[PDB]
């Protein structure tokens, strides 16, 4: 009794060109999907997530134990203090299925002025040895570049999309200060599946992650060919197709506030699922430091009644928060 949810697939290809008048046309594609369910499928995006899924996997299927506590987060290892964000987080068996590998800017060195300062939120990223993971730290590192590249031209169909010039978003989105993250989030096939690691919803669906908003301006999602995130509608929760050759955009929740919630912060969950399969999320952040000021593409004026808010508080109160309401994964 659960429909589909309406996901466009807009080719994005024209905003990495020189057309302003197709670039105008996916602008008008991305409003679009923004005011309705929000979200949508990017294709034509030139980014080989075949050969991501491979490395991936590899490296998820390497991994020992002792490497992962080697790795951990400071969650799961009281001796890693600094690492927040960055590193393993570990299954539990028995109660906690999901396991997964974050990394954040790659340009985020020991050197670096916010790593000096140890301003919250910037950690310098932790990696396993070369010679049991031969090539996964340069091609990890590449990656975040391919889809820091990708979310540029994402950027740039927004702004045009809310009206603005192109790098009202990206003028903000950075190599060298960038806030965003890579999750490489392994779900596992389980058999048992302990119901310890099954949250039910209120209507009943069995979940792995419970309603959320993102914490994010957008989310650039590589999944899986296996069906499992749901969007809530004003008919329901429905179903998100699928689709590995694409990735999948939505808007989080500083997007909601820099638009007044023209572009709203779907509400999405992700079902349980019995199956190996890989989520493969980039949070597209901007700098610490980085203030949109707000405003209301609904009123003559644009003028908005929220307040200017930096990235650096918007992320540290919202990363927090997400782990109170829906758990430590
Ligand atoms: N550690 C990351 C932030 C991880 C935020 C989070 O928990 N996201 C969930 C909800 S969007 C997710 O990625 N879920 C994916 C999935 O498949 O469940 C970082 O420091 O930036
Ligand atoms: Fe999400």
């Amino acid at each position: 009794s659960v429909s589909k949810a309406n996901v466009p697939k807009i080719d994005v290809s024209p905003l990495f060109g020189d057309d302003q008048a197709a670039k105008m046309r996916v602008a008008q594609q991305i409003d679009a999907a923004s005011r309705d369910t929000g979200f949508f499928y990017a294709v034509n995006h030139g980014i080989n997530v075949q050969r991501l899924s491979q490395k991936t996997k590899e490296f998820h299927m390497s991994i020992t134990p002792e490497e992962k506590w080697d790795l951990a987060i400071r969650a799961y290892n009281k001796e890693h203090q600094d690492q927040v964000r960055a590193g393993y987080y570990l299954s539990i068996p028995g109660k906690k299925a999901v396991e997964s590998f974050c990394y954040l800017n790659p340009n985020f060195t020991p050197d670096h002025p916010r790593i000096q300062a140890k301003t919250p939120t910037h950690e310098v990223n932790v990696w396993p040895d070369e010679t049991k993971h031969p090539g996964f730290q340069d091609f990890a590192e590449q990656y975040y570049w391919d889809v820091f590249g990708l979310s540029s031209a994402l950027l740039k169909g927004y702004a045009l999309a809310l009206g603005k010039e192109e790098n009202f978003f990206a003028r903000h989105f950075k190599p060298d200060d960038t806030l965003a993250s890579v999750v490489l989030i392994r779900y596992p096939y389980l058999d048992p599946y302990p119901e310890a690691a099954i949250k039910t919803a209120a209507d009943g669906t069995k979940l792995s992650f419970e309603w959320h908003e993102d914490v994010s301006l957008i989310t650039v999602l590589y999944q899986s060919n296996v069906q499992n995130l749901q969007v809530e509608t004003a008919a329901g929760y429905q179903d998100i197709e699928a689709d590995d050759t694409g990735y999948l955009i939505n808007c989080g929740s500083y997007m909601a506030h820099l638009t007044n919630n023209y572009y709203k912060a779907p509400i999405h969950r992700v079902k349980w699922v019995n199956a190996e399969r890989q989520s493969l999320p980039f949070f597209v952040n901007l700098g610490y430091d980085s203030v949109i000021d707000p405003f209301d593409p609904r009123e003559p004026n644009g003028k908005s009644d929220r307040e200017p808010l930096s990235y650096g508080d918007y992320l540290q109160n919202g990363l927090v928060s997400l782990i109170n309401k829906n758990g430590q994964t």
